[PDB]
């Protein structure tokens, strides 16, 4: 009964663009362009898990809050929970502790190709805008 939760939040920049983590630099599998919000599982709740890890995945002080969407699926003998949170602003630069340097990119034109294909069902909704 192995289960693991993950909570993410696309940080909204000052130009209707959101900063995401593009596999940091490379480390193989560059098509895993993901966003901050990893490790909320630990022992928190869908509410404090992200809110708490947010500081750890943002570090800065951004007007960030609200959930855009949430995906709950369990792999063949695995339980992976992924919550997509919505962000409206962020002061300075996002650091927290995601571990994958990113840049301010327009979310309105996010690509399911650069990001992980295993998380398309979620993007399939926003991707179509
Ligand atoms: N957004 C997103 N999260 C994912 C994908 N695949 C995947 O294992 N995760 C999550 C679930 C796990 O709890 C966790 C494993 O790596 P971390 O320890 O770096 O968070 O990340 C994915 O394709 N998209
Ligand atoms: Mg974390």
């Amino acid at each position: 009964m192995k289960k693991l939760q993950i909570a993410v939040g696309i940080i909204r920049n000052e130009n209707n663009e959101i900063f995401i983590t593009r596999r940091a630099a490379d480390a193989h599998m560059a098509n895993k362009l993901e966003f901050p919000g990893g490790k909320i599982e630990m022992g928190e709740t869908p509410e404090q898990a992200v809110v708490r890890e947010l500081q750890e995945e943002v570090g800065i002080t951004p007007q960030h809050f609200s959930l855009f969407e949430k995906l709950e699926y369990e792999f063949p003998d695995r339980h992976i929970t992924l919550w997509f949170w919505l962000v409206e602003r962020w002061e300075g630069e996002p650091w927290g502790k995601e571990g994958q340097p990113g840049e301010w990119m327009s979310l309105v034109g996010l690509n399911a190709d650069d990001f992980p294909p295993a998380n398309e069902p979620v993007i399939a909704k926003l991707k179509r805008l």
